[PDB]
């Protein structure tokens, strides 16, 4: 579907957005001069409004008011401030959940959610469906031809909470889902099989939705289904604004994450015009890897079209057991890594800070210590920048392709969840995340790129416990190997197919020829029991923690590079933990074990030197992340990153300097202090 | 603000300290009874709490009371000696009530009723439960109506050890109710709670729901205090039946405080009864002494010095933990002895006799399932002595002493920490006074643990820790106490919002920033949560701060910084004020940035009372022993002395004659005492 950036303000030309979603309907109104004033002297471009604001604007059934909006709206306006509009839908006001309690999501026990918990509400109600898509339409006519009114911010984070319904609506809903996509009973039965204790399945009205063992085929289609019936509702909303206001721009914001594991959003990226991203930090060690995975994981997601960042926080969040606040230049550097990563606007949550409400810690863009406050200086440090590198041209340029694509795939993530594995410590999600920091580590910024996304045109590419694999996914990682591609395949890769059918004679299935490796069981670790084998020790110095492949025969061709170096009477000593194996053209590399980011970080040099992946061996190679943008025209937009605890020194890039945050710009040299950002153009 | 009235002697009897525990005699057969009394004797026991759980024994079916059971035992206890301290008996409903009246039974937060079998399976805001409560009071009050034997009430039990959180339909409209008595009008209430980012303003009081298992902070605190006022309320009825027919006999209810007590608003209760009665039960370890002798201490500041009563405690362990240590030896005599040198003038148990069934069964008791030839039942028998030997001396009605600093203890600052959105799950209000309780000990200071309603403002020094809400009421008493002279230590986590916990703006601490000193933009959380997370800050005095420091982004320009944080320069605390103080006018304010525990408290101590100019005791040993002091009007003083340490410490000796000793020596120069010895002293 076709890329549709919000465009300027009439009179504008085109600028990086900075902004975050404003709430005026929640302050007395003689504020919102002050917040202009602020927001513009912050250079704050555009602001979101009306996301929670249904019970303010259809106030009572039938009755909708807009004066509010309209007057704020109209000051932002006059200032020279966008107006990303919501379609209003996120939460319903009580009047409609108390005459319609029906509308009210369930949990596994029949127990209905309350309202004042946000999303409530079932996404497969038709009754909430009709009422939201009037709400829509009530919209999109007020403000159709408004020149303020730049996007579209369709409903609020689908899914957040409201994922799981298990109401009457949801279980006819997942029915006839399953109608869809299976036709027939006995397809179905094929797909999910029985658990050994039950039977199959006589009719569709038989189907019901899995609660806390289940099924693990029926419990992988119905978080399939979940997100379906979420892409659907926004679907509908969708459709119903466009049809109104054709030339703005509609998205949803999206909570992609390394360990996101509610919504599809590959899948659900389709529907929208542009991609939007709400992404908060993780503190302590990953804060810079796991944002950088993820804002590649967006762009990924992106096709390498900008995105938006819709929201981020400008210190410590609220939703935590412990919410540490941000280091100083954080807030500007996470803020460059997301713009570094394809990002052409920079948004928060939330413009200023609340004095009540579930939010009222969670740091915004004017703090309650208010316009004095070390925050607002960086927010209006950062605004500068950003007009900076508007001015720059850094605009529609593309995040530049790897030399390696690391496999991201949200439904393997889904069936590695399920409570009868060989081990809970195994999940799809943070293999991909070790990789992207391993490579980093060795001075490679890697494209996180979802499953179905051209991973198979990447001169390398990482296949990190894609548990799922079809037949038509074993043919692409086949025709891309023969035809010279190099692969880094991992423990827990083609274990099953697409409807959690394990493979037969032997692991991995179906690419056991291109890998080179035959597996019959794992051998999960840890510290349950006492005595229980709890890491294997690798021949390179490395440990391997939680699961490792029982490697059982390797082909005649295939190398062994390192072993597992164990007690001999677990049967481990001496077998193969990371092996090379040739096919034709390529390029296939087996790591039979969970090693960590250090470990795979470790193991890198001698893994990518059989495979003839060139590494740069210098080793200061890790202490930088250079995350590269590019135009047509040639201009290259080079961001570094410290990477490390400690103030580094690079060799100085080409160009000219555009930013600078705790950093410092020589003839020779480049200075980064920790948390440190730089800018160049060449 | 209730006229104090203690429960008086059997007549013929002179005043003795009140020493017994509850007794269960529907629960055992009659021939026990004499034994029991026998035993009670030979203990020193003059008093016993009857009735508390027996309703079903009484109203033995619906409208129909039977007393002859209870008359019996009565009459026994009164030829021998021993008063009764009568419960209301309305704790714990009959079945045939829950049966006939499941609509009495609580709701959970889900709507799931509450079997009976649990205890205090009711509804306090249940119309139903209320007239057979009030008519089982009156049928209690008349029969025993002039009966010479009972010399108080004991109104209920323990109110919401269980049932402080109903979810039922009665517990909506009372909550609604609650808000249009506090708010008057919807404006009010909005104003109040504000809204959550992703909802909006109520249009009505009828729109108004008990928040559940996030959450409005400013609805979930005023929830908090709802939940106490409505069980208030009720004791209140319960109170004013019994008063009305028997005028005569004071009334009291038992309340569980202790260091971490979440519950009740306390202080609040404390002035609807006669006199202040508390349930305590030791913790085990290291906070034993300390956390029993600051439970104790702010009794007595609930009590506004004035003599309490203890109702309850262990004679060795609880049934209720995961693991329930036993006391060690002396510790039974000791306990008894800190709440009482603390200013009880009543020492009671649960129970008297251990019980073979039942949950309680592994429960220790003043009787234990060993009997009379134990160590624990010798050791209540030398305590009952001590009492007695601790009433002829006249001890009676002593208050105790003053302290040159009190330590502020807020329930309702405790509320409000206690949201899952705040800036760390780690931090909660009523931890800060406990150490800073435990530190002025270790420096050989006895605080006394003072309400927020308290007059800790009239104290030389206030301790103001994570006193989180701060109203403009309260930022004028702390400003007034300060610039005319007082002395304040002010730590992270003190004036963050009003009353209604709308956080402060333009900087923390709010309101108090002049007075304090120091500016603070945000905090600066600590903990492993996360790999590489920062979980701790040195402070350049030696101490380290966890779970929490304060980013001090400012100072003023009298403010002196004393220390800085050490941190990683990236981390942007490096040399960053960790504890400072302030003159304004003739106070007195120091500022503590961070969660340094009793022993960082106890290190920065000397370096801040030097800077606020508090003398402190120079001798190293200050903390070995725990000085607690009781005083009459005539100017007798009652010094008790208690060994804090696991080691047999030596001390100079107090003037006056030696009263009690338990694992002690009296010498003539010097005085001795053992891990876990009391000594007491008339002056
Ligand atoms: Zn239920």
């Amino acid at each position: 579907r076709a890329h549709r950036w919000p465009q300027p303000l009439p009179g504008n030309d085109r600028k990086i957005w900075f902004g975050a979603d404003y709430n005026p309907d929640q302050w007395p109104e003689d504020v919102q001069d002050e917040d202009i004033r602020l927001m513009k002297q912050a250079g704050v471009n555009i602001v979101s409004l009306a996301i929670f604001s249904w019970a303010n604007i259809e106030t009572s059934d039938g009755n909708f008011e807009f004066d509010w909006l309209d007057r704020v709206i109209d000051k932002l306006y006059k200032a020279g401030i966008a107006v990303d509009l919501a379609s209003a839908t996120a939460s319903p006001p009580m009047w409609l959940t108390s005459a319609h309690p029906e509308v009210l999501r369930r949990d596994e026990q029949g127990h209905v959610i309350w309202p004042g918990a946000r999303q409530h509400w079932r996404p497969t109600s038709p009754t909430f469906r009709t009422y939201a898509l009037r709400l829509c339409r009530e919209m999109a006519e007020h403000y159709k031809d408004n020149p303020a009114i730049v996007s579209w911010h369709v409903g609020n984070e689908y899914g957040c909470h409201n994922y799981f319904d298990y109401s009457d609506d949801a279980v006819q809903a997942f029915r006839e889902w399953c109608r869809d996509r299976y036709g027939t009973i006995d397809k179905v039965n094929a797909a999910w099989g029985t658990n050994f204790w039950s039977q199959r399945l006589n009719s569709f009205e038989e189907i019901l939705p899995p609660r806390y063992f289940t099924n693990p085929g029926r419990l992988l289609d119905f978080k399939h289904f979940c997100s379906d019936a979420l892409k659907e509702f926004f679907c509908a909303e969708r459709d119903v604004l466009s049809e109104v206001t054709p030339n703005i721009p509609l998205t949803t914001n999206f909570m992609v994450s390394a360990s996101q594991n509610t919504l599809d959003y590959d899948d659900w990226a389709h529907e929208v015009d542009f991609v939007s991203n709400d992404h908060y930090f993780t503190p302590g060690s990953w804060h810079i890897d796991e944002l950088a995975y993820s804002a590649s994981l967006v762009d990924g997601i992106s096709r390498k079209k900008p995105w938006f960042l819709m929201a981020q926080s400008t210190s410590a969040v609220n939703w935590r057991e412990i919410n540490p606040r941000k280091e100083p230049g954080e807030l500007i550097r996470d803020s460059m890594l997301h713009l570094a990563m394809g990002a052409d606007a920079i948004c928060y949550f939330q413009w200023r800070q609340s004095r009540s409400g579930a939010e009222k810690f969670h740091s915004a863009m004017l703090p309650l210590a208010g316009e004095h406050s070390q925050i607002y200086r960086d927010v209006c440090a950062l605004g500068a920048d950003l007009d900076t590198l508007s001015d720059a041209g850094i605009l529609r340029s593309k995040l530049s392709k790897a030399r390696v694509a690391i496999v991201q795939d949200i439904q393997s993530e889904w069936a590695t969840e399920h409570t009868a594995t060989p081990t809970q410590h195994i999940r799809e999600w943070t293999e991909p995340l070790d990789w992207f920091a391993a490579f980093a580590n060795r001075g490679v910024t890697a494209d996180v790129t979802p499953i179905h996304a051209q991973w198979d045109t990447y001169d390398a590419v990482v296949i990190p416990c894609v548990y799922l694999f079809s037949e038509e996914m074993a043919e692409r990682l086949r025709t891309f190997v023969r035809n010279g591609g190099k692969a880094f395949v991992t423990y827990y890769s083609a274990l099953a197919d697409e409807h959690d059918r394990l493979h037969t004679e032997g692991w991995p299935g179906l690419i056991g020829d291109v890998v080179g490796v035959r597996i019959e069981e794992h051998c999960p670790l840890g510290t349950l029991f006492p005595g229980m084998l709890d890491h294997l020790d690798v021949s390179n110095g490395t440990v391997v923690h939680d699961l490792a492949d029982v490697i059982d025969a390797i082909a005649d061709d295939t190398t062994v590079l390192a072993t597992f170096e164990a007690d001999p009477a677990t049967g481990m000593d001496g077998r193969a933990a990371i092996t090379v194996h040739p096919y034709h053209e390529g390029g296939v590399a087996y790591i039979a074990g969970k090693l960590g980011r250090d470990g795979i970080s470790q193991s890198l040099p001698e893994i990518c030197a059989a495979l003839g992946f060139e590494l740069d061996a210098d080793p200061r190679a890790g202490d930088v992340l250079r995350v590269v943008r590019e135009q047509e025209d040639g201009a290259i937009f080079e961001f570094l990153f410290n990477r490390t605890r400690n103030t580094v020194t690079a060799d100085r890039p080409a160009g000219d300097m555009l930013i600078c945050s705790l950093a410092t710009d020589s003839t020779d040299k480049v200075t980064l202090e920790p948390n440190g950002v730089l800018a160049f153009r060449r």
